[PDB]
This record gives C-alpha cells, sequence and structure tokens, in this order.
C-alpha cells in the first residue's frame, strides 16, 4: 500500500560546469537543476514529495552498464587540470568534464537507484529525480552528449537484478534519441525501450541510423525497441498524444510492464533551442498521467535534457502535479497530426506489426464523494466524503413538477444529490468527481446532463455501459456519447460511438485497444467540460468491469478530471472499484493482454474510418490526398 511521491535530489550535482567555450556544450548549465527544484518550490510541489536522500553509485552497480576500462578512465578525472580536461572530453561526442564530474555521475547514478528502491519497496507511490549529468546517450565504453553514466540503463538493470523484474518499460520522451539505452537493451525482450526524438531524417544529432524506425531490436529482443522519428520541427501536442494514443500505449498495456522508468527530458517542450517542438508544458501532465496505470502506478521519472531556463521548470512542475495526483489541465485546439508525425507513426506501426499484431492493417482535501443508498455505511479513503439542501430539493420540486409522475422520494433523493454533488463540481470547485447509485436509471442521466448543461458544462463526454436505448440523445447540447455494449448496432452520427464488443475471455484486450485507440483520442480532442459516467444492472462485475478501473482514471484526464460516475442497483466490489479509482487511487494490473479477436478488430476499424475524418486525433495513416 505505497503512499505519495519521492522527490530525489541534491544541490552538489549543480557543481560542475563548462570551464572552455565550446558552442555545443554551453546549453548544459548547472542552473537546470536549480531551476527545476526552485520552480518545484515555488508551487509547493517540492514541499508535498518525500525527500529522499542522495546516494552514490557502487563501482559494481556502475559496471551493470559500463566497463572497467571506460569506469577507470573517469575515475581518473578528478585529478585532471583543465588543459587536461579538454584533452579527455575531445575523446567524445559533446560532452565535457570537470573535476567534479566524476563526483555527480556517480550521484546522479545513485539518485536513480535511490527512487528505484523507493518505489520498489512499497515505500512511495512513484517518484522523480532531478539528477545532473543526464544519462539516455552514455554508452558501455564511452560519455556522449552530455552523459557520463547511463543512470536509466542502471536503474533497469538494478531493478532486474535486485527485484527479479521480468518485464520493464522506458519511456524516453526526451527530444534526443538515447541510443545509449537503446544499445544496451538491444537484444534484450525484457525491457521494452520507447523513445520519440527529433530525427529529421538522420540529418540532427546524433546522426544515427539507428534512431530511424527501422530498428525495432536485434535477436530475441526484437520487437521490444520502438523508434518514433520527427522528422520535422514544430511537433505540437496533437502529435505527442497522437504517438501515445496509437503508437507506446496500445504496446505498453499488451506488455504490462511491472515497472516504469520515464527518461524524462524537457527539450521536447515549447521554447527549447535544440528540440524546436511546439508542445505546451502541460502536455506531460497528460504523458505522466497516461502511463500511470501501468505497473500499479510504479513510476521512476528521470531528469534527463530540458535547456530553456523558463519553460523547464514549468514541464516539471506539471509532471510532478500529476505524479502527485493533482488534476490535469484541459487541453484545447487539439486535431490531426501533421502528415510529417502521421507518416512516421504510420511506418512505426507497420514495422512493429510483425511483432504487436494490433498494428497489422488490411492489403488496399476533498477529491471524491461518494452517496451511496440512505443506511449503508462504508469504508472510504481518505480523501472521500458523502452527501442536501432546500434550494437543491426547491429546484427539484421544480424539475419534478415541469418533466415528470415522478413519486419515490428514493429516487428523488438522487436527483437532489447529483444535482448537489454537480454544484460541488463545477460552480463551486470543493470536489473534483464523484459518485451516485441510481435507482431509476433514465430519469437520473437525463436529469444530470440537462442540469450540468446550466452549471453551465460546456461540452459534456457520456461514457455509458450497458445495451439497450441510451437514456440520453444526441442532441442535449454539445454531447459525444460512448455506449460500451453487445447489441450489434451500426450508428450515423458524427458525435455517437457504439463499441459492441464480442464477449468472451478476450472482452479485456478489445476494450483496452478501443479505449487507447478510440475513446480516447475522441474525447481529449472533443475537451470536455464534465465526464459523465454511467453503468446499468445488466453490465455490473460482469467482464467487462475489469477495464473499468482502468477507464476511469485514464478518463480523468478529460475535464480537470471532473467525472460524476453513476453506479445503477448496488455492486459492493463496483463502487468499491471506482470510488479507488476516482480518488486516484493505484490500478490493478491487467496481466499481459493478448491481441484481440479479429472479429472486434475490424469493427474497430469501421469505427475508426466513419470518425476520423470529424475526429483527426483518431488517424493513425496519412491523409488520401485530394
Ligand atoms: N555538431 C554539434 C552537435 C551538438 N548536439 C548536442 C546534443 C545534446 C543532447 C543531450 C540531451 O538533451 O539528450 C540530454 F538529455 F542528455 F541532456
Ligand atoms: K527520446
Ligand atoms: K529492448
Ligand atoms: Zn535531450
Amino acid at each position: 500500500a505505497a503512499s505519495g511521491s519521492a522527490l530525489i535530489f541534491d544541490e552538489e550535482m549543480s557543481r560542475y560546469k563548462l570551464l572552455w567555450t565550446d558552442p555545443a556544450c554551453e546549453i548544459e548549465v548547472p542552473e537546470r537543476l536549480t531551476v527545476s527544484y526552485e520552480a518545484l518550490r515555488t508551487h509547493g510541489l517540492a514541499q508535498r514529495c518525500k525527500a529522499v536522500p542522495v546516494r552514490q553509485a557502487t563501482e559494481q552497480e556502475i559496471l551493470l552498464a559500463h566497463s572497467e576500462e571506460y569506469l577507470e578512465a573517469v575515475k581518473q578525472t578528478p585529478g585532471m587540470n583543465v588543459e587536461e580536461l579538454m584533452a579527455f572530453s575531445k575523446k567524445y561526442n559533446d560532452v565535457y568534464f570537470h573535476q567534479n564530474i566524476y563526483h555527480c555521475a556517480k550521484l546522479a547514478a545513485g539518485a536513480t537507484l535511490q527512487l528505484v528502491d523507493s518505489v520498489m519497496k512499497r515505500e512511495v507511490r512513484n517518484g522523480m529525480a532531478l539528477v545532473r549529468p543526464p544519462g539516455h546517450h552514455s554508452q558501455r565504453s564511452a560519455a556522449n552528449g552530455f552523459c557520463v553514466f547511463n543512470n536509466v540503463a542502471f536503474a533497469a538493470l538494478y531493478a532486474k537484478k535486485n527485484y527479479n523484474l521480468n518485464r520493464i518499460l522506458i519511456v524516453d520522451w526526451d527530444v534526443h534519441h538515447g541510443q545509449g539505452i537503446q544499445y544496451c537493451f538491444e537484444e534484450d525482450p525484457s525491457v521494452l525501450y520507447f523513445s520519440w526524438h527529433r530525427y529529421e531524417h538522420q540529418s540532427f544529432w546524433p546522426n544515427l541510423p539507428e534512431s530511424d524506425y527501422s530498428s525495432v531490436g536485434k535477436g530475441k529482443g526484437s520487437g521490444f525497441n520502438i523508434n518514433l522519428p520527427w522528422n520535422k520541427v514544430g511537433m505540437t501536442n496533437s502529435d505527442y498524444l497522437a504517438a501515445f494514443f496509437h503508437v507506446l500505449l496500445p504496446v505498453a498495456y499488451e506488455f504490462d510492464p511491472e515497472l516504469v522508468i520515464v527518461s524524462a527530458g524537457f527539450d521536447s517542450a515549447i521554447g527549447d533551442p535544440e528540440g524546436e517542438m511546439c508542445a505546451l508544458p502541460e502536455i506531460f501532465a497528460h504523458l505522466t498521467h497516461l502511463l500511470m496505470p501501468l505497473a500499479a502506478g510504479k513510476m521512476c521519472v528521470v531528469l534527463e535534457g530540458g535547456f530553456n531556463l523558463t519553460s523547464l521548470g514549468q514541464s516539471v512542475c506539471q509532471t510532478v502535479h500529476s505524479l502527485l495526483g493533482d488534476p490535469t489541465p484541459r487541453i484545447s485546439g487539439l486535431g490531426t497530426a501533421c502528415d510529417s508525425a502521421l507518416e512516421s507513426i504510420q511506418n512505426v506501426r507497420n514495422v512493429q506489426s510483425s511483432y504487436w499484431s494490433s498494428f497489422k492493417h488490411l492489403a488496399q482535501s476533498v477529491r471524491t464523494v461518494v452517496v451511496p443508498p440512505p443506511g449503508v455505511e462504508l469504508t472510504l479513503p481518505k480523501n472521500c466524503q458523502h452527501s442536501i439542501s432546500e434550494s437543491t430539493a426547491k429546484e427539484v420540486q421544480r424539475i419534478r413538477d415541469k418533466h415528470f409522475d415522478l413519486t419515490d422520494q428514493n429516487i428523488l433523493r438522487s436527483l437532489g444529490n447529483i444535482i448537489s454533488v454537480l454544484d460541488r463540481m463545477m460552480r463551486s470547485d470543493e470536489v473534483c468527481n464523484g459518485c451516485v447509485v441510481v435507482s431509476d436509471l433514465s430519469v437520473s442521466v437525463q436529469c444530470a446532463l440537462q442540469h450540468a448543461l446550466t452549471e453551465p458544462a460546456e461540452r459534456v463526454l457520456v461514457v455509458y455501459v450497458g445495451d439497450g436505448e441510451l437514456p440520453v440523445k444526441t442532441n442535449d447540447g454539445k454531447v459525444f456519447l460512448v455506449q460500451i455494449c453487445t447489441k450489434e448496432t451500426e450508428d450515423k452520427c458524427v458525435n455517437r460511438l457504439t463499441l459492441c464488443l464480442r464477449e468472451g475471455e478476450s472482452l479485456t484486450a478489445g476494450f483496452m485497444q478501443a479505449l487507447l485507440g478510440l475513446i480516447l483520442p475522441v474525447a481529449y480532442e472533443f475537451n470536455p467540460a464534465l465526464v459523465l459516467g454511467i453503468v446499468e444492472e445488466t453490465a455490473a462485475k460482469t467482464r467487462l468491469m475489469r477495464v473499468w478501473g482502468h477507464m476511469t482514471c485514464l478518463i480523468q484526464g478529460l475535464a480537470r478530471g471532473r467525472m460524476l460516475t453513476l453506479l445503477q442497483g448496488y455492486d459492493k466490489d463496483l463502487l468499491e472499484l471506482t470510488v479507488s479509482a476516482l480518488s486516484g487511487a493505484s490500478i490493478s494490473p491487467l496481466g499481459p493482454l493478448r491481441a484481440p479477436k479479429p472479429e472486434d478488430v475490424e469493427m474497430m476499424e469501421k469505427q475508426r474510418q466513419r470518425l476520423q475524418e470529424r475526429w483527426g486525433l483518431l488517424r493513425c495513416t496519412v491523409s488520401e490526398s485530394w
């Protein structure tokens, strides 16, 4: 039962710097480290995190990913003067050395191990390490690209040996390719390495053909190395989210990592002189959030790059915000990925399709308000509450007279409860989300949505779980309706998405692929002000409630996390699961998910072809030119 978020940091790692004029290395300054921590303090985030002390990495730990020949060469640098430090730096590609850099490199390595021990010993839920020098360019016998030792490589090897881990996911969202990490795990199918990076047809540093999408791994580890090259600059939020939805996330949940490590470099953020991208710092609150259902939340974030001092702290804060569980900012303006990004996304999916079958194509502190039935007390997490007002009961009496004949007082209580929690979610912002146990489905749902439009909730997303007619139409304001059922139907409207999954053992896999590839792209582009989750009696405790905790966790990326959930009937297990995932707890893994049955893959692709014209964030192929 892990608790909070670790923040490993030490100011000693800022006590090395460039000592000669060297235009390639001028951007790597100690101020990157002090600005990232000071920004965490100004916004009160550091004080909220469990500080963990920085230790040195033992030379046996360093030899996990490096050779004695190179370690002993670095170990001799603290005795060098400046002229000897230049002579040693010139032996390597874009990296300087300092009398103190060997010391700090051992701290950056040990700090990463400290973070691994913290998360793996269930001492913390997750954590971030603010280390310097970076890691992912460092190779077995050479320093490269400001890196001395591969901090992320150690963590994965350290977590393998000392915790007997079989499946580790490494996500490298730094704008540069982490060839050091690729080389280290090239033939290793236990460490899935994903990296997007500014490539520009190999014209951008490090200018390696192995950085291209062709490198899917060697030997038994082929298919466990995924490169996504950005071939043009100016990539935006829609590009990064299309990369997650249609490349990284489908592979990650099938892989089911036992631990997620992140090469977090924020030179992929707007304003950075090296990445020249256009993604806002808020995007990293979502990249983080979309990964947290993996590995029961066990997530280690290690600082890599990020060179614009202003935009850097903003991106660090968004990551720690999400790491602590704060509501994710609403991302607006999302649409289709540019044609270059779609080109790379389409190529990676095809080259990886021989290893991941879902990529194949056909030939051409109050957070949650819990409102259960009367006289049933329950055990609720620390940040959970309970229930009515007269202005509410008056308004419910107004609603009851004008639109309903409604007599039962038990469902008059729920209508007053639904309104009360909705007003606290929007107008007053006290709570984020809530759950209400409901008897009458059609009235509760139709009253909830109609009251939400007056809050005002501009656009509402409605996720319905069950068969039969929906209690809400496509007309009630700006709404997008999503139904998960088993009754085969073919919808016509562009704001409706009906997913008829084929019941059985593979209901778990088809759901997740439909969530990451269809539901989440549309919802993120829709940008709802409120999410309305519904589940009827017929679908409760049944086979598709395995993914429900995952959906209600991932869907909180929309609408600042404001999600009202209406449970029909009463299931103790179900209400337990929704409230936990609404409250921010960790989600139990689903195990290694096989590929869904091709009968569901086809229905999903028919839905994608139907909506990707209107909702361009569904596209994972270049647009056919007209
Ligand atoms: N001909 C001159 C090429 C200079 N290119 C410098 C690229 C440095 C990349 C470092 C980084 O941002 O990946 C890290 F995270 F490691 F800091
Ligand atoms: K990268
Ligand atoms: K690998
Ligand atoms: Zn970088």
